[PDB]
């Protein structure tokens, strides 16, 4: 789990002016994590809605 998010949240932090993978990235991001690409890009929707978040 620990390192599954890790693998993504240094994908997002390298990528934060356009924070969006493509099918092939979102891919390579499933397989590294172990999670599927509906898992994989359901995590990324979360982020990009925290990080727009109010305080």
């Amino acid at each position: 789990p620990k390192v599954a998010t890790n693998i993504m949240r240094a994908w997002l932090f390298q990528h934060l002016t356009h924070p969006y993978p493509s099918e092939e990235q979102k891919k390579q991001l499933a397989q590294d994590t172990g999670l599927t690409i509906l898992q994989v890009n359901n995590w990324f929707i979360n982020a990009r809605r925290r990080i727009v978040q109010p305080m």
